[PDB]
């Protein structure tokens, strides 16, 4: 009902032209955005709505059946050209927004789709210039959230001195939000999985994020950060919080993020003896990009110690998870594209089936195909007592569209908080400093393989049983 | 490899010609019996193998493809005519076995398919004359096992003074042996269902055995015993033992029957305030037998207070099942054929889903259409935290063939023991004495219904939350 | 070192001269305060240090041995005469504080011991002038913290707009801090009482606070608040939070108050059917004040429905405490002085001792005679299996001295938080509004009795088994 | 009434005159024996009541006050001289017993206090001649119950072919029967110790039986058996059964021995890698027998590897005790006399006390100075959250008198059964056969020390945390 404005900061950027504009396109096409919604593209380069349309339509996946809808979408679009650290551009932007249908009363939604080196300046100018005095104001902040505990604290302190937590929306591109809700309903609305969700029954927790592609083209951008900062400290650790949390007081966003930050407070700093780092190398038997390793990219500096694979074992030190390993295994250039939560349960206390029993498993897969199945054992049909391992299944805008829909709706549950981010960086900062100080050489693994075998050895050591 | 003999006592009886000969037919046809197996029918009236063929073939369900195999099977059988209480006849039958290929060294298997009023004489004569000195001897005792604690005690004392527990096989026609193994493997090989199998999680247990037909023709025989002795005293109580048993020390038959009798030893005597007794009456809407009531059968004595339906709540007072109701609901002429084990779980402690969750259920249906499925809630596809109830499935000679194969193989796990049988009557004897002493009037219910609503009121009172 | 200043707001009040001067005197006498500490009294009446001496010496309970040390303590005292709502008075008080040894660098602590209506002006004036620019500043706020959710929210919002939670110290005079630490260590450092601290084992929780004396003198002031607001809203509910809290992430003050707030957030509003209200009436026999009832006090308004006793059942609707009653029983003019936490455990699952077992209890008595004892069953010596009830013991400035020491050391664990207080008032606000709207008549009970019988009936109804 | 006869088989032996006659003295002196109790000594040497008096009075420990009652006890006694393998002597004994006041109607109770090589003939002669046709018959059998599985099965099969389990009373001199009942009431009547009695909480179980003296003169008798067959196979393993048993269906003896044998069936055979065997050596610094080693005894054969100390770790592979070690530590000539049960509990999940908490323990000391106490952490009084470990106590004929009283009363709970003994010998037979075949050398330890250090290393290896 209320009129809204979708503000794309740095709309000329690659991310804005490939993932955000198509994602508001698909959201307006499906009728999910509020009826009165305006898109204002703001960047440094002087462009028009026609230029943005021309440069973004290939990624729109447009069809001839909806050219009228496409024209309606682009009639709601607007562009303002200005520097990110020049105030005059910001009051020009604010005057443009006020020069709209109920622009002053409109709810303003900022998306910061620009390099993080200017987040300070952009947030400083937005607070003084482009706020709305009637409707709410919300900024979407993209990763990276700094690289250390100190930098993350300084950016978070700046933003929280300007905004409040109700206005900060730190987005996580890899959070499905549907399998997360499946997790919460499964382990919180069912008594089957309630009492068994603790130390006494679960042996280990494996949180996986594999990508079959390396760092083609954009290897220099990945070099400065590494796979830990890329995936593990934010996405896999948020999945750890969702898996290991206590039952919240309610399904409110704050009541869930409190449980997540409480789980984070129980995790101690990472020790390097529980970390296996890998770096993919070219495959001689490959066909395309498989024949080029991480160091083969001309944008990667020579002798780069950046790891494209990492397996890290964490321990949530509370009553429910003390001593249970949490193996965060993520890496690039692996054999498949997988992202799942895997729980191995303990062997049954007292075996009457002559060591034929296997550990029960509960897998919550997000990528490529969503599934929730339990690998438990049922009796093999016949005339004889032996269990057999059987896979039993227990289970549409994608993750990004629904995340933007949460930002519109104000559901901040699936976004990392400030204290949550501080604990997430506290867990990993000493290990990252040690890695970037000593520069230990990562274990090379072949492109398309399963990663270094030392990661498998570490998983064996911590108490993981693989068939 | 070793030769076997299958002795059918009372082969001229209805039970033999209707259930036994087809069952051994299906066991021999499927190539499951030992190759050297002899069948020796014995009854009072003078018959031959040809007479048995003429009276039995329509119930064989044979096909023209296997008429040669049928001829081979009937060239293997034999008949002996003699009284059940004459030593000379038993000596003749023993000689008849001795006049067979390796007959003296054969394993002898006696099935008691004759009225229980003469078991006292028949077992005595069998022990006196027909016993085997080399091969094992096994007798299969058909229900009824007496009418109360005293009659069952005297019969069991006689049989155990003659034979040992390794030789007694008290058969349960309604026991699947397929879903029982599924139960044991499900709850004993899986940690998913291990910790939750107790008071803290399971709210109530429903053990159901319904039949869509009444007591046509043979209602007079049912009159003297009633539905309690007919189904509930033995079959439903064995199912209760299998559900409530502790994990045995091994998969041995004795190690399982010890747990069964231990479970029976902690069930108090049945009180009349936990029992709902009903009698099916005609459904004037008719259709067939439905328009004839229990008392409308001329074979039933006038003014018969025999209950064709019974709902009884039992409490296994031990550390695992204290306070958890065990509702045995069995009846005749009900709405459908069903035999299932249903476990309601408690509501989740602390509801963050606005009273939308329902009690989880684990259902182990024995017949028809064997299945093991849990009613647990998944996330409703959509946009919000909405739980919806979903049925998730977790799952070949019939039961009688697999039970006769148990007697052949010596597996005595699914047969009731003497101490187990004595505990079964100590739980039901006071109630039955009260019923046939005071002679209460059962609540009449229409043919084809779900039973008297007083049973539903009883289940609701004891803690069964029916949605 | 690090010189301190202890500013006692309201130096002429009864609370000051009767409890605060003795407490700080005992703190210095025991050598517990920092060596450099100054006590600056401030009130409206023109007084001196000698007037403070003459008005407060009866209550120091001093001895002639330490009269020199008493003189030393009074040599560190001072008085400032100024109105509570005069800016010049606070300016001269700030100048007086600066006119001390290392005064500007001193840590300032203001004890607000003045009537509730004046906090609004006093906090504002203190924040305007009397703040310290170098050392820390802390305020100690005496109850009442408003009369309902609205008044408490107003006062808390004012104070939080002025001060931060690190500076607000809401004092609870009834909180032992010695048996509370014993409770936390007992239930968090021991595996004996760890697993059993949940629904599955605990039947009901009784939190008790009884006084043997009535409302002599201070009767009209008690009239406007009632026993609920006086004791149950703050002290008994904090005891409930301590009993029902999960294990905090650490022993830090914030980590404990977070668990306390999470416990409070899981408690629904109090219903009038779970409340029993009593009002003590004069015991005809008596000896003294027992002859005088609540309305017999001339200062109590006629026809007062104020309850001097209250029994309230609370339910913490979370995973650990769903369905477990929390019976808060507080009252005045009862049979004995008592303040204890009593935990009844369930009956043992399966009784093999012929119903001779009583429910196990864990009692943590705070006053009188601080003790921790559990009532479990031990075998009666002899030749028989006859268990018998046995009491087994499981277990220094007073509570107020250690509470002021907490404010000096900054240990804010034992002080209620703004959100904690908001939740506490949210729980009780509808019930109190109904009480002072409908004006129910409390059940009159004899002075020196155990309270109205309806409280015992309520405990019996909710599941309390009294031997 | 119901006249009783106490037959001491082999009354001329050391065991009778040193332990049994004083025990019946103390039983009749305290008025615990039935009033019509006759004592009949029977052995080879031609003796009289006066001679038994002369040889046994020094061990009677009587007083001149009760010297009058002494004759009354000796006025009920009688003696028969006969060989143990002569039917004429046993017929004479039967006639002598029949030549008593209501001797034919009397209850006959035989004590077998004669060498085990003669038991086979003695039991046969008793069953042939001396059995009672009216009252009950009970035989008390002394250890050893054979040397291994084969001999024990032979003896038990012989006795069971002669007598039934209601007549066989296998005595255990070291079973207190007083602290065992305390343990049962503690863990079965209380929920404080109920849910914590499993894998999830208990880390290890230590079963101790120490003696400060070595083989004094009877080293030759101990040489053929060893400390395993001496104490560990029978007494410590019965303690293991009592600790690890599930809650019986009742307090009946049969229901308890059923659980004991069920626990025994869940114990795998002992492996030599979980066994530490020791042999004590003389201590130069000693004064008396401490200076003489095991091999220094002339009655001990030269080059004897008989173990006088043994530390053995067992595992009860069932649902409640999977992976929990059961360390049986017994030895002779140790530092102190002790026989206790110690249960170490796991570390609390999540330490908020900075690695200060120690594992909770529950100690049930049987001898000396019977006591039950828990070592659990309570807060150290002061100004800090630091717990301290404290010992909190949870707590008359001696053990042998109460055991004979159990035999008289028919309480068979504390006597080992046939199948119990079968499982007990099955557990230890492979290890003992390996010991007697390979003949390993035990680790020498100093007389009066704590035992070999390898035992401590084994306890630390299996999971025992020593402070």
């Amino acid at each position: 009902s209320d009129t809204h404005i979708f503000i794309i900061m740095g709309a000329s950027g690659d991310l804005a032209k490939k993932k955000i504009y198509p994602t508001i396109w698909w959201l307006f096409r499906d009728g999910l955005l509020p009826e009165n919604t305006f898109i204002v593209g703001y960047a440094r380069s002087r462009l028009t709505v026609a230029d943005i349309r021309k440069q973004s339509e290939p990624f729109f996946k447009a069809t001839p059946e909806e050219k009228l809808k496409l024209e309606d979408f682009f009639a709601r679009n607007s562009y303002v050209a200005g520097q990110y650290d020049d105030a005059a551009s910001y009051q020009r932007l604010n005057s443009h927004m006020n020069a709209l249908h109920l622009g002053s009363q409109a709810n303003r939604l900022f998306y910061l789709a620009l390099p993080p080196t200017v987040y300070e300046a952009v947030t400083k100018n937005i607070h003084e210039s482009c706020m709305s005095q009637i409707g709410w104001n919300r900024i979407i902040v993209e990763k990276p959230f700094g690289r250390d505990l100190q930098s993350s604290d300084r950016l978070s302190n700046h933003i929280s001195s300007l905004f409040r937590e109700d206005q900060i929306y730190r987005i996580d591109h890899y959070l499905g939000k549907e399998m997360v809700q499946n997790l919460m309903v499964l382990r919180f609305a069912n008594r089957i999985f309630g009492p068994i969700w603790n130390r006494d029954n679960i042996a280990c927790v494996i949180l996986t994020f594999k990508e079959p592609f390396g760092t083609e083209g954009r290897g220099g951008y990945f070099d400065e950060f590494g796979i830990i900062r890329d995936v593990m400290q934010n996405h896999l650790l948020q999945m750890l919080c969702l898996v290991a949390m206590e039952k919240p007081a309610s399904t409110n966003s704050d009541d869930v993020r409190d449980e997540k930050v409480k789980v984070l407070k129980c995790i101690s700093e990472v020790q390097a003896n529980n970390v296996v780092l890998g770096q993919y190398v070219g495959n001689p038997d490959g066909e395309g990009e498989a024949t080029k390793g991480y160091l083969d990219d001309p944008t990667v500096p020579r002798g780069s110690t950046t790891a494209t694979f990492a397996a890290v074992v964490l321990y949530v030190e509370n009553e429910r998870w003390d001593g249970v390993p949490f193996i965060l295994r993520c890496g690039k250039a692996l054999n498949e594209r997988k992202a799942e939560v895997r729980l191995q349960f303990h062997d049954v206390a007292g075996d009457i089936f002559h060591q034929q029993c296997k550990r029960n498993e509960l897998v919550i897969r997000v990528q490529p195909n969503e599934a929730v199945y339990t690998k438990m054992m049922t009796k093999k049909p016949g005339m004889f007592f032996n269990p057999e391992e059987s896979e039993l299944d227990l289970t549409l805008p994608d993750a990004y569209e629904r995340l933007i829909l949460d930002v519109f709706c104000g559901s901040q549950m699936h976004f990392v908080r400030s204290d949550e981010l501080r604990e997430a960086w506290r867990i990993f900062t000493p290990l990252l400093h040690q890695i970037e100080l000593e520069k230990p050489k990562p274990i090379p693994y072949i492109y398309g393989s399963r990663g270094p075998t030392e990661a498998d050895e570490l998983m064996k050591r911590v108490g993981f049983q693989y068939e």
